[PDB]
C-alpha cells in the first residue's frame, strides 16, 4: 500500500508542478510530424493517472518506469535547448530527485 501510496502523491506533484505543460497529453501523432515513427512507446501523465485510478500498477517500479519513460521519450524527441526538452529536464530532475527522496 504506502509504494502505491507514495506514486499518487509524487504524479500528483508532477501534473501540478509548472514544467508539466508537455507531459500532461499524449502527444497527437497528426500534429507533430516524426513523432509516430521515432517514439514507439509513448507514454504522459495523463496516461499513468488512468493507470493508477484503475489499479493497474503492481509496484512503485512499474510507476518509475512509466515516469522514466516519458522523459527519455522527450529527450529522443526533443533537442535539450527546446521548450520542451528545457521542460522535460525540469521534470526529470524532480522526479528522480523526489523518488530518491523517498526510497
Ligand atoms: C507541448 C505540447 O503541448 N505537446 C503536445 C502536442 C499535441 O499535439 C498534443 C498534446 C501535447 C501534450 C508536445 C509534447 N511533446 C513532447 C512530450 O515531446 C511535444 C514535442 C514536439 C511538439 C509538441 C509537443
Ligand atoms: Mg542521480
Amino acid at each position: 500500500h504506502s509504494d502505491l501510496t507514495f506514486c499518487e502523491i509524487i504524479l500528483m506533484e508532477m501534473e501540478s508542478h509548472d514544467a508539466a505543460w508537455p507531459f500532461l497529453e499524449p502527444v497527437n501523432p497528426r500534429l507533430v510530424s516524426g513523432y509516430r515513427r521515432i517514439i514507439k512507446n509513448p507514454m504522459d501523465f495523463s496516461t499513468m493517472r488512468e493507470r493508477l485510478l484503475r489499479g493497474g500498477y503492481t509496484s512503485s517500479e512499474e510507476f518509475a518506469a512509466d515516469a522514466l519513460l516519458v522523459f527519455d521519450n522527450c529527450q529522443t524527441f526533443n533537442e535539450d535547448d527546446s521548450e520542451v526538452g528545457k521542460a522535460g529536464h525540469i521534470m526529470r530532475r524532480f522526479f528522480e530527485s523526489r523518488w530518491e527522496e523517498f526510497y
